[PDB]
This record gives C-alpha cells, sequence and structure tokens, in this order.
C-alpha cells in the first residue's frame, strides 16, 4: 500500500464521528458542503438550470467541441451538491477532455425515489435536444450517483431514448438491500447501517429490489459500454462485482477494476492521493476510448 492511502485513512478514522450515533441530516449536508475541495483555479464554470435543477457546466482547459458528460454525484441519495463534487468533476472534465452538466438532481426525505431518476433522465434528455448527439455523450457517476447512472440509462432506454457512448460509474451504491457479503467481510477495511437509513430515506416504503433503484436486479440489456472502478477496501466491493457480472450476462461490454488497497470513490481524494489522480485519468481515457470508436 502506498504512503498517501495509509495516511489517507488514518486522518478520515481521527476525523470520523464513532459508529451508531445518529448525525442529523442538516448536520452531514453542512459538513460534507464544508470540507469539500475547492476545484482547481483553470477549471471554468456556468451555471445552467436543467429540468427545473440547477446545473454546472463543468469545463477544464482542453474540452472538445460537441461532446459532453452527464455527471451524477453521490452523497447516498440525500446529500451532496454541485459545490462538493466540483472538484473531483473539474479533474474529469480534463482528462476526458470534455465539459461535464453537474446535476444538482432531487434529494431525499425531501423528494424520494423516483425523483432522482426523473431529474437525471430528463437532463440526459436535455442535453440531446440541446443538439449533442448520443455518441458524443456519456454518463458518469460516484456512489449513489454510480447507481444512479445506471438506473438512468435503464429507465432512459425503457423510453426509447439513445444510448450514449459510454457510462463509467465509481463505486455505485447499486443495490438498496445492502445485502452482500463485502458489508461484513470488507467492513473492518473500510473508513468511509447509516447507509441503511439513506436506503429507508430514498426509497420511502418502494421497494428496494425496483430497478431504476438497485439496477443490479434491472435488465442491462443494450447498455452502453461500462468502466465500473471500485476499491478493495470498500463495502460496496459486490455492489461492483455483481454489477459487472450482471451486465456481461445481459449482453453490455463491461469492464471492472478493483482498485487495490483503494476507499470509497478515492478519486474525490485527488490532491493528496497518488491513486486518485491515476483513477481519474483512467476514466477519462475511457471515455474518449468509446468516443474514437
Amino acid at each position: 500500500a502506498g504512503p498517501e492511502i495509509v495516511k489517507l485513512k488514518k486522518i478520515l478514522r481521527e476525523k470520523a464521528v464513532p459508529p451508531g450515533t445518529e448525525v442529523p441530516l442538516d448536520v452531514m449536508r453542512k459538513g460534507m458542503e464544508k470540507v469539500a475541495f475547492k476545484a482547481a483555479d483553470d477549471i471554468q464554470v456556468e451555471q445552467v438550470t436543467v429540468a427545473g435543477c440547477a446545473a454546472e457546466w463543468v469545463r477544464a482547459p482542453g474540452c472538445q467541441a460537441g461532446k459532453a458528460i452527464l455527471y451524477l454525484h453521490g452523497g447516498g441519495y440525500v446529500m451532496g451538491s454541485i459545490n462538493t463534487h466540483r472538484s473531483m468533476v473539474g479533474e474529469i472534465s480534463r482528462a476526458s477532455q470534455a465539459a461535464a452538466l453537474l446535476l444538482d438532481y432531487r434529494l431525499a426525505p425531501e423528494h424520494p425515489f423516483p425523483a432522482a431518476v426523473e431529474d437525471g433522465v430528463a437532463a440526459y434528455r436535455w442535453l440531446l435536444d440541446q443538439g449533442f448527439k448520443p455518441q458524443h455523450l456519456s454518463i458518469s457517476g460516484d456512489s449513489a450517483g454510480g447507481g444512479l447512472v445506471l438506473a438512468v440509462l435503464v429507465s432512459a432506454r425503457d423510453q426509447g431514448l439513445p444510448m450514449p457512448a459510454s457510462a463509467i460509474p465509481i463505486s455505485p451504491w447499486a443495490d438498496m438491500t445492502c445485502t452482500n457479503d463485502s458489508f461484513k467481510t470488507r467492513a473492518e477495511a473500510d473508513p468511509m447501517g447509516g447507509i441503511n437509513k439513506m436506503a429507508a430515506r430514498y426509497l420511502n416504503g418502494a421497494d428496494a429490489k425496483h430497478p431504476y433503484a438497485s439496477p443490479n436486479f434491472a435488465n442491462l440489456k443494450g447498455l452502453p459500454p461500462l468502466l465500473i472502478h471500485v476499491g478493495r477496501d470498500e463495502v460496496l466491493l459486490d455492489d461492483s462485482i455483481k454489477l459487472d457480472a450482471k451486465a456481461k450476462a445481459d449482453g453490455v461490454k463491461s469492464t471492472l477494476e478493483i482498485w487495490d488497497d483503494m476507499i470509497h470513490v478515492w478519486h474525490a481524494f485527488h490532491p493528496m492521493l497518488p491513486e486518485g489522480k491515476q483513477a481519474i485519468v483512467r476514466v477519462g481515457e475511457f471515455m474518449r476510448e468509446q468516443w474514437a470508436a
């Protein structure tokens, strides 16, 4: 294990709330806002309204005309924002050489399932109506947003929408049931259930096996080529392994990368984690590969 990830895990545990204490949602929300990384100063930003939602066009230098990424942020479907993810999305824009549409989709419990999926699908539809070709598009997202990526694709496909050139779920949460073995077998090495409460907030009585809630139970047939990033040291490991397997069986060209010693959305720690930078570079490279094909 690299020195950076070791020290990163140390800091995270030293700074985290003990297991089982209930942090109010508005407290978690504000805490996530305050620890959010400042985006690099060469990242340009433009506010837009997309499908009734606030959003930002996130443009790193080197962005190609005609291309775009719909980005869906993490936050367990109950938190996160444009601000919390602007830094990581800028670096994805940089590696992929394409501007990114960072969507402030509707959150639970104010807006429970399927609000987030509706916003994702409509935002993707918005991109199309703006004149972006399907072959010039990609959809990416982390954690809850990584599951949201797959749900948006499946929903859009059921509604007759054309598929984009690629999709890259990062540490996706694709199973609301949280019954996978890695929740037990990787729990020791994961410094990042509170997750069950978030699932309860998002679902609000809905079936946890609903395809648009938990894409690991969805029909993935027809989906674009997948790059799935996940850390070996996270409780959501099996979500990614099972997603890959599901995609394979449903005909989808899927590529699963389990990064050793890595934690949940390690990409977000790119300022101090070389593997975080590396994986972001990989994401952008995969996007460009699928566009040049």
